[PDB]
């Protein structure tokens, strides 16, 4: 294997966090407290997420079910994002052209409204919502409002600026489609390119969200809204399916696999889960944190609000994925994702220099569930087997 070769001073995007959803009427019942303590603490045996997304009910009298699990996150400083599948009934319209409904555009004011409102709800329930998405899945929207790429424009560029009460989100597309993407009739990334290339969309777009549902690892690479110094996130997923038991092993893995292409590939500013708490989530029903969950905990419990991704080697083996981040003080943490069937020993190394003077490893795998030892080092550098199927996090003082 090459040397994993990471520099700090080469800089990629700033993490805004890990999360996930809570959703109280579709998932049939709200997170308890001891959930609540377990997804958003950050000690022992606990997710350590840092974003919540919550649900805009259409009807504002049941705002207030998405009100305690999102005090609760941002009392643990995480942040707090919503997101709208329907307008009001009183302001949406069925949908003739493959939605089940479509906002008319005589009611987009109204709409802005309905955004701006909730967050300010949320702020009179002492949560400082972080930001507020114009819609859940335009793109994939038989079952919720479909919009087309121009609409979501026009809404950004001469109405969005009215949500004063928190940021605005862009659309959120299904899977971050190519533009001319054959299956997709007017989707993807058109829902972005768009906002990039008028002037007043732009302006009153604070941050990017997508989903990931089938996204390749060839589509994750968007270079214009990459550079254009504004956060993507990825704020729905489950992968690799919604069957499996969340412990099913190795098929948990492709959830560190994925994470890391989001944030490698994709240089998203954070991954955002589905469901926190189901039988396919990060944590089970019975409160305890599945192997996906650990994949996740793996990146979210080390890899902090703030922190900024690095230049580091990034396959240095087939299959063996490879992130690194710094934080703050000064620590660098390596994230190691063995995909292949192989253990071997890799290599690790301080490009910009800067001399180790301790390295911890928590490491999950079929049998280890954030199992923690010290690695010993050398200078500027150091060497760790990565057993075949797990995924290593080092910690590296400097
Ligand atoms: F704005
Ligand atoms: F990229
Ligand atoms: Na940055
Ligand atoms: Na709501
Ligand atoms: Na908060
Ligand atoms: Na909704
Ligand atoms: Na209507
Ligand atoms: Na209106
Ligand atoms: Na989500
Ligand atoms: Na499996």
């Amino acid at each position: 294997a090459d040397t994993v070769v990471v520099n700090t001073g080469k800089e990629y995007q700033t993490i805004d966090g890990f999360g996930g959803m809570n959703h109280p009427e579709w998932m049939g019942s709200d997170l308890t407290d001891a959930q609540r303590q377990k997804a958003f603490g950050n000690g022992e045996d606990e997710l350590g997420l840092t974003i919540l997304r919550i649900f805009v009910n259409p009807d504002s009298n049941q705002w207030n079910k998405a009100v305690p699990t999102a005090k609760f996150a941002a009392q643990h400083g995480a942040k707090v994002f919503a997101s709208p599948w329907e307008p009001p009934s009183n302001l949406a319209e069925s949908d003739s052209n493959g939605g089940k409904l479509h906002l008319p555009k005589s009611n987009y004011t109204a709409y802005a409204q309905h955004l701006n409102n909730f967050g300010t709800y949320m702020k009179n329930q002492g949560v400082d919502l972080y930001a507020i998405s114009v819609q859940n899945e335009p793109d994939y929207a038989s079952e919720w409002t479909r919009w087309s790429t121009d609409e979501t424009t026009d809404f950004l560029a001469n109405y969005a600026d009215k949500i004063t009460s928190t940021r605005v989100m862009s659309p959120e597309s299904f899977q971050y489609a190519p533009e001319t993407a054959s299956w997709v009739a007017d989707g993807g990334k058109k829902y972005y390119t768009k906002i990039l290339n008028n002037q007043k969309a732009f302006a009153n777009c604070d941050l990017f969200g997508t989903h990931f549902y089938g996204t390749q690892r060839a589509w994750m690479d968007f270079p214009a809204l990459e550079s254009c110094g504004k956060p993507i996130w990825m704020t729905e997923v489950y992968v690799p399916n919604s069957s499996s038991d969340a412990d099913t092993w190795p098929e948990a893995l492709d959830v560190a696999e994925n994470i890391h292409n989001g944030m490698t590939v994709g240089n998203m500013s954070a991954y955002v889960w589905w469901y926190i708490r189901r039988s396919y989530g990060p944590m089970k029903e019975n409160g305890n944190i599945s192997k996906r969950g650990y994949m996740m905990a793996q990146y979210s419990k080390f890899v902090r609000p703030g922190d900024v991704r690095i230049d580091a080697t990034e396959q240095p083996t087939q299959n063996v994925f490879v992130s690194a981040y710094k934080n703050d003080a000064d620590q660098v943490t390596i994230v190691a994702v063995n995909k292949t069937t192989s253990e071997y020993n890799q290599s690790f190394s301080m490009g910009s220099g800067e001399s180790i003077s301790g390295v911890t490893r928590y490491r999950s795998s079929g049998s280890e569930n954030l199992a923690k030892s010290e690695i010993s080092f050398n200078g500027t550098g150091f060497a760790a087997q990565l057993p075949a199927q797990s995924v290593s996090t080092f910690v590296v003082d400097l």
